[PDB]
């Protein structure tokens, strides 16, 4: 029997693609999209959609019951940069939405959970190159703190209540279908829109800020694959390191220049630079590849090509 | 001026001795003791006392105003063992009482904060001998998770809002004046009461469970000293590793046997063993010794002697 999926925060940068891919694999009506915002987007009209506030346990419980949900992908949360502008609300949403979904699993109302963490769980004291799965983690942002506590609780619920909750620490994600939600790595998306539209871009991070990145297609495959994998293959119950690429603004701008020779870029770092400087440059995701066969397909060159094709 | 102190959770194992010492150093009326419980204890009757619920922000704010408080020692929380019995309430109390005190500082209603963390912040993947100040931390208990998130928020409030909050990761504490509140290291206190009262003890931890311990006298000295130090000497804004002793039940039992020859001990480990097994055996507190000159005074021998003198 195919699972009955509920995607919370389906209108987001990831949710948009995740919902589409899941519907292709398991059927349009087997995947219910939900979000607090209901826009005339493609995801809302291309299948069952439900307005929901992930902050309200009763609203989620109700959708689980009326749509007989077995799997929940909790994507709703405020991102790294946005969360700094409203610490209180970010902590509230990011933590309590997770507690609601975890409690639904604890009560046996759902069977499986996917909840993404982020490379934001790492801090200034975390090794910057090939960051290990198990290492120092002292996040300096509200967002990172919420993701770290989230990981701790996911592991707790698994170990103590037997909840099947799976997670991955997505690096900075890049996509063409929906605008980012205010992460610190959003420049890797913006640069494409401005390069194509204005043929120039003003980057909010300094030129040599090396960071872990991943094309959305890869992020989606990772999400689906860890969830469809047999339970005995999920050996880490906090969150899996996940990697694909690592590059600086100079490098991605140079790759774009191969497609748009006249493209120019200037650098005007803002508060987001301080967040980036507290994160690693590259990630070691060996446990993910070993435990459930994770493998990325896009590198800087293939992603740049695919982005430009989609946007021009 | 001398500080006007408010101790929240003043009737606890640490609070009892902390309130006494602070009153000796700064004056009886300059130290306000508060707790949700008001017993016929020596704490309540030895100076100004206020009933308070640390979970209620307005109640704390009112005491801060009516007593013109400058410093707050937030001791109220549920301990490692007790927290496992009520995860939801433990998370609520431990986290929100801290947010209230941190927010009072953010609003500049108070000047300084002392909030204790614990060795419980460490986990199964944490090096067990001479645990470094900066290391892997994956707490497997609700208590440990609350202390870890607490440390992250203390650092955040300091770094972003300039709040002067100081913390130390107390190892297992041993005292003679007030019973422990349900920690995993409580056997180190119970063994004395049972050795003296019945000359026999049934330990809830296996004989070779080596853990980081500290006599209350040292823990109090550490608390007051880190708070008395000039602000520039406080270089770590999360929480300081703090050490004194490390020993197994076999060793402390042998030390007691020197004073009570007929003392016998048997081992009947319970759920608390699983908690202890996830913690380190010894702690490396050099940052504390070098930043603010931490120096412990009691070792197993001197502590055992002092405990027996107090209890018999
Ligand atoms: N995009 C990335 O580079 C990245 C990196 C690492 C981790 N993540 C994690 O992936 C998840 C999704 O990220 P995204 O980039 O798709 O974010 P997004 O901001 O683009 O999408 C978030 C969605 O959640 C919805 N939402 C907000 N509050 C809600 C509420 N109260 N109830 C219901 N829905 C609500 C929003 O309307 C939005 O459609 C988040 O947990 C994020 O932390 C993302
Ligand atoms: N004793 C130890 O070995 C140890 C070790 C590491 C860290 N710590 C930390 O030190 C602090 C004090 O610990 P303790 O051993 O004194 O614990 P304890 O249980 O003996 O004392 C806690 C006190 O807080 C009070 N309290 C509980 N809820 C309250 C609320 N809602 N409002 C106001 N007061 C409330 C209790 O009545 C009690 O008097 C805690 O943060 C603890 O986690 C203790």
């Amino acid at each position: 029997m195919n699972p009955k999926i509920l995607i919370i925060g389906a209108c987001g940068q990831i949710g948009t693609e995740l919902t589409q891919k899941l519907r292709k694999l398991y059927g349009t009506e087997n995947v219910i999209a939900s979000d607090i915002r209901k826009l005339n987007t493609d995801v809302v009209n291309s299948g069952p959609f439900e307005v929901v506030n992930a902050l309200d346990f009763n609203q989620i419980e109700h959708l689980v019951e009326v749509h007989k949900i077995t799997d929940i992908y909790l994507m709703a949360a405020l991102l790294s940069a946005t969360a700094e502008k409203n610490p209180a609300f970010a902590w509230d949403l990011n933590m309590n939405s997770l507690f609601h979904v975890l409690n639904l699993a604890k009560a046996k109302k759902i069977k499986k959970i996917f909840w993404p963490s982020s490379i934001a769980v790492f801090g200034p004291t975390t090794p910057k190159e090939n960051t290990p799965q198990y290492t120092i983690m002292e996040p300096s942002t509200v967002y990172g703190i919420s993701k770290q506590a989230g990981e701790r609780w996911c592991e707790y619920y698994h170990n103590i209540y037997g909840v099947d909750v799976r997670s991955i620490r997505y690096p900075g994600l890049i996509s063409w279908s929906t605008p980012p939600g205010g992460g610190t790595t959003d420049y890797a998306v913006d640069i494409f829109y401005k390069a194509i539209a204005d043929k120039k871009y003003e980057c909010f991070l300094s030129s040599e800020t090396k960071m872990p990145m991943m094309y959305m297609d890869d992020a989606i495959d990772a999400t689906i694959n860890i969830m469809k994998a047999p339970v005995e293959k999920i050996k880490i119950h906090s969150s899996y390191n996940l990697a694909a690429m690592s590059f600086t603004p100079t490098e991605i701008a140079n790759e774009i220049k191969k497609h748009i020779p006249e493209f120019t870029i200037t650098y005007e770092p803002d508060f987001r630079q301080k967040i980036a400087d507290s994160w690693p440059a590259s990630i070691d995701d060996s446990q993910a590849r070993e435990d459930w066969d994770w493998k990325h397909t896009f590198d800087l060159e293939s992603m740049t090509k695919d982005m430009i094709e989609h946007l021009s």
